[PDB]
RNA sequence: GGAGAUCUGAGCCUGGGAGCUCUCUCC
């Protein structure tokens, strides 16, 4: 995997509802750059992962570095570059 | 077809979870 516009965040707190996770993510990650969209996809079992698509790859890079392992709803975020740019 | 829905619909697969397929709702 290599840098791209989208970051993949797993290990989120599934106890939080979708909309509240999307807005918290937007408020914290918008600090690094303009965000085009945030996806919290529906999966077979409790959704605990999201995609944040920044407008500039530089924003995804600093975000990936700064917020790596940072507590988010009492759970440390595990951040990656998306396998496929979204 | 499109858009949504399960810690609050479901069966498989996985067995150190970015998997597949259904069902339902709306257009």
């Amino acid at each position: 995997t290599r840098p791209n516009h989208t970051i993949y965040i797993n290990n989120l707190n599934s106890k939080i509802k979708k909309d509240e996770l999307k807005k918290s993510l937007h408020a914290i990650f918008s600090r690094f750059g303009q965000i085009l969209d945030i996806l919290v996809p529906r999966r077979r079992r409790p959704r605990g992962q999201a995609f944040v698509i920044f407008k500039e790859v530089s924003s995804a890079t600093n975000a990936l570095r700064s917020m790596q392992g940072f507590p988010f709803y009492d759970k440390p975020m595990a951040i990656q570059y998306a396998k496929t740019d979204k």
